[PDB]
């Protein structure tokens, strides 16, 4: 009966904290600020709390308890969290047992929203027992405490006691960590058993006789489908594809489980189903409205089946469909496709809207096309009243306006943006659309013409017209002759600079930059993100170097030796090419010395790892002809080699890094390769370069139509960015290139530089957006035809560079936020921009002197 439908979590399947960083009223990435208060605590436990961890521990006496075992996990619903903690550390208090809890209300929301960990859900309060008799006595006394309480979320990770919030699972008590993988356990053997944490209850094959054991005292309107795949699973639940037995009906169950899945108005998963349901009832007669096919309970879930639409949601029609690539005179087809969409579109919320139900989400992911492209509306969770004024729990930045108060407006604001989105398919933030409407409606015009361009505006206007029925709302003027792209490298490096020069932090950051400034070790410091970039791009430009060196003197060499990491891009090493250059030279001769030791190991990325490093180390030895950093790059080629030879596949740490490419591939590793030739003469690092490239370019596919080169990951996505994509291959095959005197990969060289014919990307930035491109002309020698290249990818650089005062400043990712990082913001592009005027597409990499690194290592 049960077991059907856990196991359904069991099926296979096939940038969110950019909202933690929207803190009002700052052009700028700035995080969201925000307690479980006991008293009478005896004087025989200790009470902290974790470094950085959502653990409040309860510490007994002066006890040991085993480092694995069989643990107590107790769940809670949100409004009995205080009232179930009160009863149940009362009791292990007064039994001396050692437990933990999430320590405040924002902890027990993030382990229980609607995109939490399925595995960690739920898991409010741990409790220790010191062996396995304590164990067994607790679940009952727990159980017995708690038992006059409203069930709360089940833990997908351990077997329920009966029919308890008391919940059971055999694990770490400690967290035992190896080489090759995260918490574990000990065996009986060779000790290095992994500790699972799964959506499914698993029994180490060691202790599965008491498991057995506890099962002992341990006291279908489904059935009609055959459930084939999983489309996605959240906390809240899965979504599953079906087929109505007997029938052979094509469906989509939505499953609810009850008290999981909290949102940002503390609702849960059946409170969004049951009014997804309403919704979908009140719209069963509007005919673009998915239409629902039955409601059941099965167990303890909810489950919600709805018609399966045939098709694709707008952001896969834009991905798949968009005129992306400049084929010479062809966007005609698109403004048909455009209008057919919209004008479905607009017909489609009049109706929704006429039976008094506004969607709540009208955005892209929302709006599905078929393949004669009728326009139907999915995802009826966020659906309100019109007229209502309620907060909405949850917002797509892009195409919300907090200028928006009802909800049937709000439905029209997204309309309106979707409108011009899919003319441009480029993000937006409402903090930065003052500016970006004005670069987005120029580019329209410019590309589709003044007829589509009126098209826009008109209906735009409509929209404009629709909110103001619903309330007070009264739009900024137009004249987009305010507005000028700049085609002149010098000038907008130059006010690029100044833009920089005015958004200077006074903090440790130096600069704004992307959120990893703020999510990652070293962010504030170190070259991707954190203040040494801009120091480095403005000591390029000779400006502010009053504060730079205060910068330097007060704020970063009180870091530098604290920063554990040695990555070029994320650790030391990106910072000593700084400090060199700005004459700190005993500095980084102590730090080279520390180099050797700590941690030359397995991570091999020109991001983080030995490559990057390496590269570095070489452009020292360069500068200086002390022999002991040529000793240091060979010993990090050994290294690298038995990285390789102990397994190929590469790990990721940055949820935007892909195994593929410069920045954190092969082609990346290649780099150091070709600079080691360049240092040695030694053929065989050439050989080795030749090879590492060799192998990233069987990760790239040929469009047949369009003859553009991209990498393809493990996803089957397409990639053209610096990170990730094929414009950071061909620099290494480029610089290949230059040290060898050769033209290898000429072939797919030419159908990489075919990408400065894009159109629009959806950000901007040097490494995972429109930044890339600017590399695009730097690998050109010829004069005439960079000239085209270049002028196309400054086409799709304006859609970007912001005017702001008489200067210019550079959107971050998604262009929510402003970024002056080289990861995002302007520093990056300055830096690429640069390396335009100067021939010269490694620009971007934090090496010694870098003005002179291509010259010094040329064949
Ligand atoms: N009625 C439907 N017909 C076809 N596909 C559907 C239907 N309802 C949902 N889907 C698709 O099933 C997948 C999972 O739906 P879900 O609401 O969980 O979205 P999700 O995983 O958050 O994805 P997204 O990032 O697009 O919102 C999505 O690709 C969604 O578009
Ligand atoms: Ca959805």
């Amino acid at each position: 009966a049960m077991n059907t439908v856990l196991e359904l979590q069991k099926l296979a399947h096939d940038n969110m904290l950019y909202h933690r960083y929207l803190k009002p009223n700052s052009e700028y990435y700035k995080k969201i600020e925000v307690i479980y208060e006991l008293n009478d605590i005896p004087d025989t436990y200790a009470v902290f709390l974790d470094n950085e961890s959502v653990w409040k521990h309860y510490h007994v006496k002066g006890s040991t308890l085993p480092e694995q075992g069989w643990k107590i996990h107790v769940t809670s619903s949100l409004e009995d969290s205080k009232d179930v903690l009160d009863k149940v550390a009362r009791l292990c208090i007064d039994k001396k047992i050692e437990f933990k809890h999430l320590k405040d209300k924002d902890s027990f929301m993030k382990m229980n929203s609607k995109n939490a960990n399925r595995a960690s859900s739920g898991k409010f309060i741990t409790i220790y027992p010191t062996n396995n008799e304590v164990f067994v006595e607790l679940l009952e006394m727990i159980s017995l405490a708690i038992q006059d309480f409203k069930k709360g979320p089940y833990i997908l990770n351990d077997k329920r006691w009966k029919n308890s919030n008391v919940f059971y699972r055999y694990g770490g008590f400690k967290g035992i960590f190896n080489e090759h993988g995260e918490h574990c356990i000990r065996d009986k053997e060779g000790n290095l058993i992994k500790d699972q944490r799964n959506p499914f209850y698993q029994v180490p094959d060691f202790v599965k006789d008491f498991d057995d054991y506890l099962n002992t005292i341990n006291n279908s309107r489904l059935g009609k489908y055959k459930i084939e795949t999983a489309l996605s699973f959240s906390n809240a639940g899965g979504v599953y594809l079906a087929t109505r037995k007997k029938d052979n009906l094509k469906v989509i169950i939505k499953e609810a489980r009850p008290s999981a899945g909290l949102d940002g108005a503390a609702q849960d998963a059946l409170a969004r189903q049951k009014i997804e349901y309403d919704a979908l009832k009140k719209l069963k007669d509007v005919s673009g409205v998915v239409n629902l096919i039955e409601y059941f309970q099965e167990w303890e879930h909810y489950f919600l089946v709805e018609e399966f639409i045939e098709g694709r949601d707008l952001r896969q029609w834009i991905a798949q469909e968009f005129p992306f690539f400049e084929d010479n005179n062809g966007m005609s087809n698109h403004i048909k496709d455009v209008k057919m969409i919209l004008l479905q579109l607009l017909d489609l919320i009049d109706s929704m809207h006429n039976q008094g139900v506004a969607m709540g989400d009208l955005q892209p992911a929302n709006i599905m096309v078929t393949e004669d492209l009728t326009v139907r509306i999915i995802d009826f969770e966020t659906a309100m009243p019109v007229n209502s004024d309620d907060r909405p729990a949850m917002l797509t930045t892009g195409f919300v306006s907090h200028e928006m108060k009802v909800s049937g407006a709000r439905d029209w604001f997204g309309f309106k943006r979707l409108v011009r989105y899919l003319a441009l398919p480029v993000l937006t933030s409402e903090d930065l659309e003052g500016y970006l409407q004005y670069n987005h409606l120029n580019w329209i015009k410019e590309n589709y013409g003044y007829e589509f361009y009126s098209f826009i505006v008109d209906l735009q206007e409509k929209c404009d017209k629709r909110i103001k029925d619903y309330q007070t709302f009264i739009p900024k003027e137009i004249n987009l002759n305010d507005q000028t792209s700049d085609f002149n490298l010098t000038s907008i490096i130059n006010k690029l600079i100044i833009g920089v020069e005015s958004s200077l932090t006074n903090d440790e950051r130096f600069i704004n930059g992307d959120i990893r400034q703020f999510e990652m070790n070293g962010g504030k410091f170190n070259f991707l993100t954190g203040g040494s970039g801009a120091a480095f791009t403005l000591t390029k430009n000779k400006s502010s170097i009053a504060e730079v060196d205060k910068w330097i003197q007060s704020v970063l060499l009180d870091n530098l030796p604290l920063i554990e990491e040695d990555g070029l891009f994320t650790g030391k090493t990106g910072i000593l090419a700084l400090l060199y250059d700005k004459g700190y030279k005993e500095v980084v001769l102590n730090e080279l010395k520390i180099l050797k030791d700590n941690i030359n190991q397995t991570d091999i990325s020109i991001r983080s790892g030995l490559s990057g490093i390496g590269l570095f180390v070489i452009s020292l030895y360069l500068e200086t002809e002390n022999k002991e950093y040529l000793k240091l790059a060979k010993d990090l080629e050994r290294m690298i080699k038995l990285n390789r030879a102990k397994d190929k596949q590469l790990k990721v740490k940055d949820w935007m890094a892909v195994d593929i490419g410069v920045i954190d591939g092969l082609s990346g590793v290649s780099l150091f390769y070709s600079a080691l030739y360049s240092v040695t003469q030694n053929q065989k690092y050439l050989e080795e370069a030749e090879v590492l490239i060799k192998e990233d370019l069987e990760s790239t596919k040929k469009d047949d139509v369009t003859g553009v080169l991209q990498t393809v990951d493990n996803k089957n996505r397409l990639l053209p960015y610096l990170s990730g994509g094929s414009i950071g291959v061909a620099i290494s095959i480029w610089f290949l290139n230059h040290v060898s005197g050769q033209d290898l990969y000429r072939e797919e060289m030419n159908s990489i530089l075919k990408l400065s014919k894009t159109r629009c990307t959806i950000s901007g930035g040097l490494f995972d957006g429109a930044g890339s491109f600017l590399l695009i002309p730097s690998m050109v020698k010829n004069d005439k035809n960079r000239e085209v290249i270049l002028n196309e990818v400054l086409n799709l650089l304006n859609i970007f560079l912001i005017e702001k005062n008489s200067y210019y400043v550079y959107p971050g990712q998604f262009s929510y936020r402003l970024a002056d990082d080289v990861y995002t913001g302007s520093s990056g592009i300055i830096l690429a921009l640069m390396g335009v005027i100067k021939g010269n597409p490694l620009y971007w990499l934090p090496l010694v002197n870098s003005d002179e690194f291509l010259a010094r290592t040329k064949v």
